[PDB]
């Protein structure tokens, strides 16, 4: 472990293990991975614990009926080719943006923009359809509107992709080598707080001994989950690489829920039944899961939203592990057992159901090995199936699946935006389609996001998200946190509100 550590520290650098690459860097759509373009691009304003504090926007206005919001803009930044920030930069990402905005409809502001107008060089005027409280909220987000340099637009937009991959950020992209590696160079022109570090390295391998081993010699020396909720080393491996006394472990406040999404719109299978869901319920210990197969790291969750987020103050448990209830759920659903069969069967089909989960994670890896023998002992065959997080989101955007490990978006997004998805094709609408009342629910959606006294959006809330427990749509099973393992002589490593990112500017001493 030390030599390749001390080399490391020599050069001032990180090389994190992780089981995906870097994706598509263009931060207008979703693919790339967030915590990279968190290094390079940059928006208007940062969302802190303290609320909406300047960033590539010094200050700004609101107008008097809250539609038109100035931003006043910094005057030192350059983008990493060298080209200036300044209000057209603003205006032509804004407006590339909203040439996509069907991708953007999870996030309301991008309904609400009228237009932007360069007022002078450095300030810009974005005009809204009607007041918007959340839009500085929502321009905080690290995608979509971060700014990539006007000379990267590619037949005079981002949304047919972008040519190199230019941001303000305190990092540049350097070589990546597709599937293998990525470089993040410091940016020694970067307008704030330079980074002590010299380069991250994004390192792609499979997790378990290969993580463990990389991390182990000092090929790597840093590990941090992923946008996905995956953590390459499981809980053995993380107290070997302390014991080597070279690593430490920490690991933030609980972030998110993590859940079973089962797919209600999925016509060809018996998900799409609302009593066999209702019985698949009942069939996730969540207690045992989290005691004895996350051993004790996650608390378990019994409602999607914790009643300590933003916005839900209730209590609303659901469906508790009941072998005997979910057998009388699949009995009155007419799938019966017996007859020289360990299985289920109605009208002469067996009971069978696809899982999938993230290959690259143990923890997701062991929920789905025990699921499956519990899914055994009520008479369903669950074939289970580990595959890319990529995979896996393709699957959730496309409805092509019957059951998945996933994951709610975290402090910032969390209840509002997570919410917002239920409807949305790059959240979780394939999930949501098959439910009777969805017309219903989905307005509700659309009417809880314009109450704002916060006690009453909160009821507004709590009517959402019975009707989704009652359809079964999501299944929690615990709560996540970020951990990151570091090595033990770098200073300031740090957790913001985001479970998206990490400060690796502000880290040094290695
Ligand atoms: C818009 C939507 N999700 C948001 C925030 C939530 N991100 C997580 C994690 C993620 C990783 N890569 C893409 N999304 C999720 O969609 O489950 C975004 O990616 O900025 C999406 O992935 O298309
Ligand atoms: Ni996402």
């Amino acid at each position: 472990p030390h030599m390749g550590l001390e080399e490391k520290k020599e050069n001032k650098q990180l090389t994190y293990t992780t089981v995906k690459d870097i994706g598509d860097m263009n931060p207008h759509v979703y693919g790339g991975s967030m915590s990279a373009e968190s290094m390079i691009y940059e928006p208007l304003v940062r969302n802190t614990k303290d609320g909406i504090k300047p960033l590539l926007a010094k200050k700004w206005d609101v107008s008097e009926d809250g539609k038109t919001y100035t931003f006043h803009l910094r005057d030192d930044v350059k983008f990493h080719d060298g080209t200036p920030f300044d209000a057209d930069a603003v205006k032509k990402n804004i407006d590339a943006v909203q040439e996509n905005k069907k991708l953007h409809s999870w996030l309301k502001i991008s309904t609400l923009i009228d237009n932007v107008k360069v007022k002078d060089k450095y300030t810009v005027e974005l005009n809204l359809k009607e007041a918007y409280q959340p839009a500085l909220a929502e321009l905080a987000m690290p995608r979509p509107y971060v700014f990539v340099s006007p000379k990267d637009f590619k037949n005079g937009t981002t949304k047919d992709g972008v040519k190199k991959f230019d941001g303000t950020g305190p990092f540049k992209l350097g070589e990546h080598k597709k599937d293998e590696s990525a470089d993040f160079n410091k940016n020694d022109q970067y307008w704030g707080e330079k980074s002590k570090l010299n380069k991250v390295q994004a390192k792609v391998m499979p997790a378990g001994e290969t993580a463990f081993l990389s991390m182990k010699k000092g090929e790597t020396n840093f590990a941090f989950t992923d946008d996905r909720g995956t953590d390459s080393l499981d809980k053995d491996s993380l107290k070997q690489l302390k014991d080597t006394g070279d690593y430490q472990v920490k690991r933030s406040q609980p972030m998110n829920t993590k859940m079973l999404v089962v797919n209600s719109g999925k016509k060809d299978n018996a998900v799409s039944d609302k009593t066999v869901r209702q019985a698949i319920g009942h069939m996730v210990n969540r207690d045992k899961i989290a005691k004895e197969i996350l051993d004790g790291q996650e608390k378990p969750a019994t409602q999607l939203f914790a009643k300590n987020v933003t916005d839900i103050n209730f209590d609303m448990p659901t469906r508790k592990y009941d072998l005997k209830k979910a057998e009388s759920l699949l009995d009155e659903a007419g799938w019966k057992k017996g007859k020289d069969s360990d299985v289920r069967q109605k009208d002469g089909k067996n009971l069978e159901m696809a899982m999938y989960y993230d290959k690259g994670s143990s923890s997701q890896k062991e929920q789905a090995e025990y699921l499956q023998a519990e899914f055994k002992k009520m008479g369903i065959k669950l074939n289970i199936n580990g595959e890319t997080s990529d995979k896996i989101a393709e699957r959730r955007t496309s409805g092509d699946y019957d059951l998945m490990f996933n994951q709610t978006w975290g402090l910032l997004y969390d209840p509002q935006s997570t919410i917002a998805a239920f409807k949305a094709k790059n959240g979780y609408e394939s999930a949501t389609s098959g439910i009777e009342n969805k017309d219903k629910i989905y307005n509700s959606i659309d009417d809880a996001f314009k109450i704002q006294n916060g006690k009453e959006r909160s009821d507004a809330y709590k009517n959402i998200l019975k009707q989704i427990d009652d359809e079964g749509i999501f299944i929690p099973i615990s709560h996540g946190s970020m951990t990151v393992v570091a090595p033990k002589d770098l200073e300031k490593v740090s957790f913001t509100q985001s479970q998206y990112e990490l400060p690796f500017n502000e880290m040094q001493y290695k």
